[PDB]
RNA sequence: AGGAUCAGGAAUCGUCACUCUUUGACUCUUCAAAAGAGCCACUGAAUCCAACUUGGUUGAUGAGUCCCAUAACCUUUGUACCCAGUGAGAAACCGUAUGGCGCGAUGAUCUACCCAUGGGUGGGUACAAAUGGCAGUCUGACAAGU
């Protein structure tokens, strides 16, 4: 997800001639990846009885 | 007099934990099945497809980093050795009545084949090194919740 998301990233760095140089692209990258993160461990592999 | 059945020799503790081993129970469980106190109903849970939802080729899932590609094992090219050690043997006079580096243990002396003690070939052992071998640059479409 990471290396997904650095392809998304490093390209938009190293591929834009107008730049913020401000991280929002790869902050909003690293949102979704937290996001995936707190999704991925929001699941549990046990069993869960009622 | 020496031995074995019914004085020459340690063993009188009102337990606390800890660890280890041991067997037994145990929920199970493979060998591997087979038998099923049987049927209804109620109610609960779980699973699987369909469904729907959310996320996803701006990359969902699957995945032997670490057993080190940072390598192992070689392979070729430049050096250090040995079938470091050997250790007593190497060369034949003397400034103006008298004075010494004239060696040497405190070290003199050397560093499997052919060629008259000049040169090297052959094997083991070690390393440096390889844009050398061995040795050929991941997937990609569902996933997950009810």
């Amino acid at each position: 997800v990471l290396a997904a998301k650095a392809a998304v990233s490093l390209r938009y760095d190293a591929l834009a001639e107008d730049r913020d140089d401000s991280g929002d692209i790869g902050l909003e990258s690293r949102a979704k990846v937290e996001n995936r993160l707190s999704q991925l461990e929001g699941r549990d592999l046990r069993t869960t009885p009622k």
